[PDB]
């Protein structure tokens, strides 16, 4: 492993909203495959169902469209029609409180799922431990 194994206490029984403290946005996967953040809690594309593949590994899926969150070869998040290797993330506890998601495929480069204050996603290479952009809080829908 290239990363620690502190895991968050939550479970995957129910869908969640992934709230980013950085700018106060909910992770969103649009129908056209676009990924970004929105502060609008009424949005129908922010409800996400997480599921464990192996301990500490998860798929993050739009309950509204069935698209899986994934990060491509150049570090961009996108919504995938199918659950592939680019869609697996290492879900870990951070700062003894938050949830962070590292791209499994690009774990050695420390590429995280992250939202900027303006609500746009961060490209993998631009993320890193210590940023507020990578810190999420899963909230009930």
């Amino acid at each position: 492993h290239h990363h620690h194994f502190n895991l968050p206490p939550g479970n995957y029984k129910k869908p969640k909203l992934l709230y980013c403290s950085n700018g106060g946005h909910f992770l969103r996967i649009l129908p056209d495959g676009t990924v970004d953040g929105t502060r609008d809690r009424s949005d129908q594309h922010i409800q996400l169902q997480l599921s464990a593949e192996s301990v500490g590994e998860v798929y993050i899926k739009s309950t509204e469209t069935g698209q899986y969150l994934a990060m491509d070869t150049d570090g961009l998040l996108y919504g995938s029609q199918t659950p592939n290797e680019e869609a697996l993330f290492l879900e870990r506890l951070e700062e003894n409180h938050y949830n962070t998601y590292i791209s499994k495929k690009h774990a050695e480069k420390n590429w995280f799922v992250g939202l900027k204050k303006n609500g746009s996603c961060k490209r993998g290479p631009r993320t890193h431990y210590g940023q507020k952009a990578i810190l999420f809080l899963p909230l009930p829908v």
